[PDB]
């Protein structure tokens, strides 16, 4: 068995590399939101909270991880704090991700109500509440759900620890039932599944709304044909009644509203002539709709489509961040499940424990790269900061 300092040196070196990168990338994120008013919106207040948690990974959770890797002698409740602080950050991250998803669902479902419901002041309150809850959840073990009452007396004496002290090792102080049922199942997996559900609802709303835009467009175009080759005022009247319903429903800002007012007015003109039995006049009147379509209605359609496609692209980007969080944390959670549920299975080896821990920390590096690659407004602001300063 090789001197422990050799593997420990590799682990510590990698941890420090990750800490540096987590700090730099997430400071860049915060700086970009600070500088650019185009990035100052409610969604991004949660992005900044998430970035703050990742900065705290580099500044605090990584130094604490290095420390607990040594098994140093510590008062048991101080050892718990060192062990569990990262759980606070990871819970805050989960709350920020959940908020972003909900935020984007409100935005796609009730866009005319979004700015009145989802305000900066309300978002700051939610963020504050979520941090408090993250402290309560992550430090639950320090309220007495811990193994400090059942110390490993053999380890503790071999190591030379004093009174009230334990060899500070994660699995010796933090109960595995806590880690599996409370931390993993209740506080991580349930919220991740809820996020999956919210994102599926966002994509279903986008698809339905885009389908409706197309359907209304087709209705207009198809009924203009019904009118053109109609042979009586009744056939023209019936097409025009359906066009009016589709025009009024689509209507549900200046050039937009003027366009739809022209359209309804022109439909009403044709409806009047059709009710009077003036078939050719109604047909001539209905053809005038084509000017309004071409000048106004098509432009509205293309703009509505474009807004919705942008929301789908944006939701995919945010969903990727959720996926990478799951990728990075799941291995550690899964290992804990094997340790807990399979006492006849050999414990995962030390090298794998440390690989899983390092992977979990690497999550705090990745989000700035996702913003840079997938969100133009962040990318452009990052370039301006880097070019001007560093
Ligand atoms: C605002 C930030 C920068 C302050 C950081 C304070 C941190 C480093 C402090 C707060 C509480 C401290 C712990 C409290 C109790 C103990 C038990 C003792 O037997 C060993 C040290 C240990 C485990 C301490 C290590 C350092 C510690 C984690
Ligand atoms: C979320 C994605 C990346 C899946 C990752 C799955 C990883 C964490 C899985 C795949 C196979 C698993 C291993 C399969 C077999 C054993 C042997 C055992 O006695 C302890 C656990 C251990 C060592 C498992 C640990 C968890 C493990 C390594
Ligand atoms: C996040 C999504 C993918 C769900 C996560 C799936 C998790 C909870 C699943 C995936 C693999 C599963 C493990 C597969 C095999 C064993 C060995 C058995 O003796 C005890 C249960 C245990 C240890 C399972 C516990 C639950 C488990 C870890
Ligand atoms: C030490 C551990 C963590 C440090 C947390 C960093 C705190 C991060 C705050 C950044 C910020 O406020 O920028 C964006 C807003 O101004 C937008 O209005
Ligand atoms: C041991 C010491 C205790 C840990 C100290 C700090 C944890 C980090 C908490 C960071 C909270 C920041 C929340 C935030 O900055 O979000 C504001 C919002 O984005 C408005 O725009
Ligand atoms: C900026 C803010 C950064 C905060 C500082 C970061 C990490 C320090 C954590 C280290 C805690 C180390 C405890 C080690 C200890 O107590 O050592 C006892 C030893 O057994 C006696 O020989
Ligand atoms: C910044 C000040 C934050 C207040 C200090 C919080 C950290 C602390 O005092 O922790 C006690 C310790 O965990 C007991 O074991
Ligand atoms: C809801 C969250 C409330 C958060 C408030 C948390 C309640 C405080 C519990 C506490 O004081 O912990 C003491 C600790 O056990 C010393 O050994
Ligand atoms: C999602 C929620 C996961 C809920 C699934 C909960 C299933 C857990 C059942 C269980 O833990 O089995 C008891 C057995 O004795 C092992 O110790
Ligand atoms: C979704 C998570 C559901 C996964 C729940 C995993 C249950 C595992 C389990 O019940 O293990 C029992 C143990 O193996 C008995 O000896
Ligand atoms: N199981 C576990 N162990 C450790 N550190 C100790 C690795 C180890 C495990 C066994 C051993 O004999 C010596 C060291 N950190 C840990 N962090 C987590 C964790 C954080 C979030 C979810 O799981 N689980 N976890
Ligand atoms: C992810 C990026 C690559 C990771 C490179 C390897 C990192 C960690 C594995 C190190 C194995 C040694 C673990 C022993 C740690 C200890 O006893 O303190
Ligand atoms: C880059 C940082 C270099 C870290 C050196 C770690 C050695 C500490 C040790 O294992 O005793
Ligand atoms: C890892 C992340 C890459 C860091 C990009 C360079 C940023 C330097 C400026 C800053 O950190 O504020
Ligand atoms: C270590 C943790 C420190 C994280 C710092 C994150 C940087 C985020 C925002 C920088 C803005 C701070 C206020 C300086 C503004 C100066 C100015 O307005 O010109
Ligand atoms: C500004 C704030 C900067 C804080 C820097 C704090 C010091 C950093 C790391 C302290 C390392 C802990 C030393 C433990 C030595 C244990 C021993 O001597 O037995
Ligand atoms: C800044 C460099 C930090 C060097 C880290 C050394 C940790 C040594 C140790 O684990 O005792
Ligand atoms: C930007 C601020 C960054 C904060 C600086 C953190 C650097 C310190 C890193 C690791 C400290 C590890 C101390 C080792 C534990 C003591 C080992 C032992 O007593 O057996
Ligand atoms: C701010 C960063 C602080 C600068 C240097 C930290 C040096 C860390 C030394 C850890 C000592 C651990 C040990 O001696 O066993
Ligand atoms: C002092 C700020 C931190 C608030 C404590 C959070 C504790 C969590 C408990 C319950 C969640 C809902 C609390 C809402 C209270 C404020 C509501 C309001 O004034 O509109
Ligand atoms: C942005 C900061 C938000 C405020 C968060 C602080 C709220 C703390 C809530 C619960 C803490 C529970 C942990 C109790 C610590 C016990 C200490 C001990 O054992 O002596
Ligand atoms: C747990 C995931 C919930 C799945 C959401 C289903 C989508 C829907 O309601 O139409
Ligand atoms: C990254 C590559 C690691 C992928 C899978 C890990 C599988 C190794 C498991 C070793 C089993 C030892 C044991 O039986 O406890
Ligand atoms: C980019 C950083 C990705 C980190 C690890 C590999 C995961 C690849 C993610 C695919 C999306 C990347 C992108 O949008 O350009
Ligand atoms: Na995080």
């Amino acid at each position: 068995g090789a001197p422990p300092i050799m593997g420990s040196s590799v682990y510590i070196t990698v941890e420090l590399a990750i800490a540096v990168l987590a700090i730099l990338g997430n400071v860049l994120v915060c700086w970009a939101v600070w500088l650019n008013s185009n990035l100052q919106n409610v969604t991004n207040y949660f992005v900044v909270s998430l970035a703050a948690a990742d900065i705290a990974v580099g500044v605090l959770a990584i130094p604490f991880a290095i420390t607990i890797s040594t098994g140093f002698c510590a008062a048991c409740h101080g050892c718990l704090f060192i062990a569990c602080f990262v759980l606070v950050l990871t819970q805050s991250s989960i709350f920020s991700l959940l908020a972003i998803a909900i935020d984007r669902y409100i935005a796609i479902r009730i866009p005319l109500r979004y700015n009145g419901l989802v305000t900066g002041t309300r978002a700051k309150g939610i963020i504050a509440i979520c941090w408090v809850l993250s402290f309560a959840i992550g430090l639950t073990p320090m309220l007495g759900w811990n193994n400090c009452g059942q110390p490993k007396e053999g380890k503790n004496h071999s190591q030379g620890c004093g009174e009230g002290q334990v060899a500070c090792l994660f699995e010796d102080v933090v109960p595995m039932n806590y880690m599996v049922y409370f931390n993993f199942f209740a506080c991580v997996l349930v919220p991740l599944l809820l996020m999956l559900g919210v994102y599926l609802r966002i994509f279903l709303a986008a698809r339905r709304q885009l389908a409706d835009l197309e359907d209304n467009w087709e209705t207009l175009n198809d009924n203009l044909k019904v009118i053109e080759k109609a042979d009586n005022a009744a056939q023209v009247k019936d097409a025009l009644t359906k066009m009016r319903a589709a025009a009024l429903d689509a209507q549900k800002m200046k050039d937009f509203r003027h366009g739809f007012d022209i359209l309804v007015g022109q439909i009403d003109d044709a409806l009047k002539l059709a009710n009077e039995g003036k078939v050719k006049e109604a047909q001539a009147a209905a053809e005038q709709l084509k000017t309004t379509r071409n000048a106004y209605i098509q432009k509205y359609l293309e703009r509505a489509r474009s807004t919705l496609q942008k929301e789908v692209h944006a939701a995919k980007s945010l969903a990727i961040i959720v996926g990478l969080f799951a990728l990075c944390w799941l291995p550690l959670h899964i290992i804990n499940c094997f340790t807990f549920f399979c006492p006849d299975c050999s414990h995962a080896p030390l090298w794998l424990m440390y690989l899983a821990i390092v992977l979990s920390h690497t999550n705090s590096v990745v989000n700035p790269f996702i913003y840079a690659y997938r969100i133009r407004e962040f990318r452009q602001t990052f370039r301006k900061i880097i070019r001007s300063h560093v």
